[PDB]
This record gives C-alpha cells, sequence and structure tokens, in this order.
C-alpha cells in the first residue's frame, strides 16, 4: 500500500482521531534518544481505519521500548506478532505485523517490520513485551523468521 499523506487523522472516521498525535509523539520519543524518525520509520500507512508504522528492524527494539515506556505513548498491550510472506516483494519478502494497544491513552496501532529471505532476522521484543514469546515462536515455525535475542535462542 501507498504511503499515507498527512493528516493521518480524518474527521469523518473517529477511529483515526489520534493518528497524527501518536505519530508526532513517536517522532518526539526517538529524537529524545538521538534517533531521527525517518531513519527508524520508513513509511506510515492508513487502511480501513488502522495505522501501521513500517519500522526498520535495526531500530525495532528501541521503538517498542519507547512505545511502552514514554508517558505520551504507554502501549501496555502487545496483541501478538503475526507473520506474512510476500514472494514478489524482493529483498523484503518476510514481514511481521505487531498490533499494539494503549489503555491509558485509548490508542491502537500496528508496527510492521520486514526482512529478506536471504537474511531472515528480526530482533525479538520479548525483553519489552514478554507475551510476544510464543507469537514470535509461531512466526518462526511457519515462516523461518529468526527472532534474534529470543529466550529460546540462548
Ligand atoms: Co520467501
Amino acid at each position: 500500500p501507498a504511503a499515507a499523506q498527512r493528516p493521518y487523522s480524518d474527521p469523518s472516521d473517529p477511529r483515526t482521531a489520534y493518528f497524527d498525535e501518536v505519530a508526532d509523539a513517536l517522532e518526539r520519543s526517538l529524537k529524545e534518544i538521538g534517533t531521527p524518525y525517518d531513519t527508524a520509520i520508513s513509511r506510515v500507512v492508513v487502511d480501513r481505519g488502522e495505522i501501521t508504522f513500517h519500522v526498520q528492524r535495526e531500530h525495532l527494539l528501541d521503538v517498542a521500548t519507547r512505545l511502552r515506556d514514554d508517558p505520551a505513548l504507554r502501549f501496555e498491550l502487545c496483541l501478538g506478532v503475526t507473520g506474512v510472506h510476500y514472494p514478489e516483494d524482493e529483498g523484503n519478502e518476510l514481514h511481521a505485523v505487531y498490533a499494539l494497544r494503549s489503555i491509558t491513552h485509548n490508542y491502537e496501532i500496528r508496527l510492521e517490520v520486514s526482512c529478506p529471505d536471504s537474511d531472515p532476522h528480526i530482533p525479538s521484543i520479548v525483553s519489552v513485551y514478554p507475551t510476544n514469546d510464543w507469537h514470535e515462536r509461531e512466526a518462526w515455525d511457519f515462516f523461518g523468521i529468526i527472532f534474534d535475542g529470543h529466550p529460546a535462542l540462548t
């Protein structure tokens, strides 16, 4: 899907109300720890009332940490990663989709990290969200995405 254009929030779809605010807050958190938003997030997509931040694997662990700990984000719930494979998407054929939810601020977003079949590694985020352990494990079983740092790999 094509890159969403600002504003991500749309008046006629309440479901998107907080998208621009969440996006801003995420840019701010990463600047604060010395990471340009554009270097960490490659693309934002808005489809059927859901926002997806396409995150670079290199920076997934930091983004996740910032999403959980920053008071302006506070995503406590990690619904569980899901794998998706695109044979025609050369160099980025293995994707992982993470639905996250913030009860505090009443937000919902998705992260989406990809990696090539030639180097199928995405960092585990069990350190941040323990719940994600089995989901990463299942993503590995079916797709072959190696979740570096996963408890089972020590
Ligand atoms: Co493949």
